[PDB]
């Protein structure tokens, strides 16, 4: 009995989902969203490797090491550490402010907004500068 959730703000409906930091610096990200009063914007991460349905991308065997991820095995439940990353949802929007977004955080992310009326999704681009 509220408003339909959506990745929109007041008109252009364009959430600047872009978290950037200078490698080990205090970064703050603010993005307005729909939903009322407070929706559920979960900040998800994306490594664009190869999953979900099938796909026929371009054959570009890129030589590399392939060791950016790790063996988390179970599900990482401890997200916000004591002083590593702080992600909280404001009263009517999502905020991504982390003071340690290193190369391990760089890559791509997919934030999802949900509520009792509906749900939406979007991609967040990250970039750690030195």
């Amino acid at each position: 009995r509220q408003e339909p959730p959506k990745i929109h703000l007041d008109c252009p409906g364009r959430i600047p989902d872009t978290i950037v930091v200078v490698a080990g610096n205090k970064l703050r990200l603010d993005v307005p969203i729909s939903g009322d009063p407070a929706p559920t914007v979960i900040w998800q991460k994306a490594i664009t490797q190869g999953n979900k349905a099938p796909a026929r991308p371009a054959p570009d065997a890129p030589e590399d090491t392939g060791d950016s991820d790790e063996w988390v095995f179970d599900k990482k439940l401890l997200c916000e550490t004591e002083g590593r990353v702080r992600v909280e949802t404001t009263k009517d929007r999502s905020i991504f402010t982390v003071e340690g977004a290193e190369k391990e955080d760089e890559g791509v992310y997919t934030v999802t907004v949900k509520n009792p009326v509906g749900e939406d999704q979007v991609n967040l681009t990250v970039k750690v500068i030195d």
